[PDB]
């Protein structure tokens, strides 16, 4: 259907028990303050109904819209082969700094998110560099100035008004979240850490896996 030809690659973080309840308590609390502010709350992405598990992510690429299948095939393919061909085996993923949030493509929903640490992005860049090799030429980059995972989701109650207000209540919101929502932070970065051996891709209507 739409997906015929798109593809995009990314980590799969499974959390355990523990990271599950840290999460629950850290947006619980930042919820808390969006309540008291009036703002729009945060829907946590490790959750589904009735407590299902869902894992986290950390996007690799783009959205890859490639131009046919052939291409498709030629570039993803290549950008397999040259992952298996790196030298690691693993890599980790570790959090550092407050939080930030993120904007979909058409601004409908507004993501809760912590950047990746140093040493995580550093072991990523050769990834990341396989990716720009072979990615379509054919608006919302990923690279290593912006790694990160989301936590939570909202909705931007401001989607359908002028842009400059739904940008100006977007930074109010990210300075909320930063100066009266950042305290349990130190515990979401200790704990909130994983070590991938395999990269995941959409590929159309499927999920392959890449091993390291």
């Amino acid at each position: 259907p739409v997906s015929k030809n798109i593809g995009f690659l990314f980590l799969e973080l499974r959390l355990d028990s523990k990271q599950q309840q840290i999460m629950d308590l850290v947006l619980k609390g930042v919820n808390a303050v969006m309540d008291t502010h009036h703002r729009n709350s945060f829907e946590p992405l490790h959750r589904g109904k009735f407590g299902a598990m869902k894992p986290l992510h950390v996007s690799l690429s783009e959205t890859m819209m490639f131009a046919n299948e052939s291409e498709l095939e030629e570039k993803m393919g290549r950008i397999r082969q040259e992952i298996r061909a790196l030298e690691c085996k693993s890599v980790p993923v570790a959090l550092s700094g407050g939080w930030l949030v993120y904007e979909n493509f058409d601004a409908s929903l507004q993501f809760l998110a912590v950047g990746l640490s140093e040493p995580a992005r550093g072991r990523l860049k050769p990834v990341l560099s396989i990716v720009e090799k072979y990615k379509p030429r054919s608006r919302q980059p990923v690279g290593l100035n912006n790694l990160h995972v989301s936590f939570g989701v909202a909705q931007n109650a401001y989607l359908q008004q002028d842009e400059s207000v739904s940008r100006q209540r977007l930074d109010s919101l990210r300075n909320l979240v930063a100066t009266e929502a950042s305290d349990r932070l130190p515990l979401l970065r200790a704990n909130l850490q994983f070590r991938c051996h395999e990269l995941k891709a959409k590929v159309g209507t499927s999920v392959i896996t890449l091993p390291l």
